């Protein structure tokens, strides 16, 4: 769903509820 790690890109903003 949501990225959350880094290699996905510079910024990710992973959500609590979009983990």
């Amino acid at each position: 769903g949501c990225c959350c790690n880094p290699a996905c890109g510079p910024n990710y903003g992973c959500g609590t509820s979009c983990s």
